[PDB]
């Protein structure tokens, strides 16, 4: 359990010490938000969280930022696309707020992004603060990727906010009743959800997003309400997730020449981690003294997901993130052997 401590402490100090990167991001974002609010289609745009500009998915990249701009859409009509459980058409039920994007009753996403990019394109050129350059690599969202200075990069995703109850494909998901209680699940399922532009594999579809729910679970994660509040008796749930995230980043980086790990992301490791939290609901099953063993249960469960080619979306049980149509067995067999090598040789990619 010793070397995992040193890894988590190197990540702690780089995450902690001073950097002007977050300040430059907030300046650019606020300039965009006031510019977008001056427009008819994006007058109600805004951050998901105020103060949360420096959201870091890549846990080893201090200069990579991930922000989400939300947009409230009253009376959303969701039409599931091709039984995909996660991809939806967006239609409308008496105003014309976003009506300048309708094609029929169906809301166009690629057109809303084009107007989203041009307005951001206008505010970027009108910047005298810092060197900011825009990139338009495909994939519906992240819609825009900005670059500030020679290190700071920001991915900006436009998201629609719905406040109706979650789509039916989520009814049997979020199985936290024996871990976080059934009453917390009812509270969380009363919160809004978000839709980002995404293709399953052309059409104008959107994907469900519950990252805000995941963030709230991570900050209130124990079966006991006082979990990790006695800072001398902290569980190792968050440390296991960091170690799982850092393992995949180091493997994706070590094999970026080959293409076998491009389909994998921290969301897969994050999803598998939540499933283990359901399997092991007791805080005693996450004792800080059992860091090595608890981290091994995560590596073990994730390895079984690769072999069986089964990883359920934590909110949508019927969506298999490891479907052979999403990731072929060659890629999953490749990742299975690389982790097994790291596990047996005491994770060399950690020092
Ligand atoms: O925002 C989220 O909650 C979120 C959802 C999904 C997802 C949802 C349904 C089906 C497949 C998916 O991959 N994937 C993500 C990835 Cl890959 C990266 C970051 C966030 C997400
Ligand atoms: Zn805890």
């Amino acid at each position: 359990a010793s070397k995992l401590r040193a890894v988590l402490e190197k990540l702690k100090l780089s995450r902690d010490d001073i950097s002007t990167a977050a300040g430059m991001v907030k300046g650019v974002v606020d300039h965009l938000l006031l510019r977008l609010k001056c427009d008819s289609a994006f007058r109600g745009v805004g951050l998901l969280n105020t103060g949360s500009y420096y959201e870091h998915v890549k846990i080893s990249a201090p200069n990579e930022f991930d922000v989400m701009f939300k947009l409230e859409v009253p009376r959303i009509q969701l039409e599931e696309y091709s039984n995909t459980r996660a991809y939806y058409f967006v239609k409308f039920k008496k105003e014309n707020p976003l009506s300048q994007f309708l094609e029929g009753e169906i809301l166009s996403a690629s057109k809303m992004l084009s107007k989203f990019r041009k307005i951001i394109k206008e505010e970027i050129n009108d910047i005298k603060d810092t060197d900011v350059i825009m990139k338009r690599k495909r994939g519906g969202s992240p819609a825009v990727t900005l670059l500030i200075s020679e290190k700071i990069s920001v991915d900006i995703t436009l998201a629609l906010e719905s406040k109706s109850s979650w789509p039916a494909s989520t009814q049997e998901g979020l199985r936290i009743q024996n871990w976080l209680s059934a009453k917390v699940r009812k509270q969380l399922r009363l919160k809004p959800f978000y839709l980002v532009p995404k293709h399953a594999k052309q059409e104008e579809t959107w994907r469900l997003s519950f990252s805000h729910i995941e963030k709230e679970i991570l900050n209130n994660h124990g079966k006991s309400k006082t979990c990790c509040e006695n800072k001398e008796e902290k569980c190792c749930r968050k440390d296991c997730l960091k170690l799982m995230k850092y393992l995949l980043e180091q493997l994706k980086e070590r094999f970026k020449d080959k293409k076998h790990l491009d389909k994998f992301s921290s969301y897969h490791v994050k999803t598998a981690f939540f499933h283990v939290c359901t399997q092991n609901p007791q805080d005693s099953q996450w004792d800080r003294k059992d860091l090595g063993l608890c981290f091994d249960n995560c590596v073990t469960y994730f390895l079984q997901c690769l072999r069986t080619e089964k990883l359920e979306n934590y909110f949508i049980p019927e969506f298999n993130l490891f479907s052979s149509n999403l990731i072929d067995k060659r890629s999953k067999e490749f990742l299975t052997k690389q982790i097994e090598y790291e596990r047996n040789n005491e994770f060399p990619v950690f020092d």
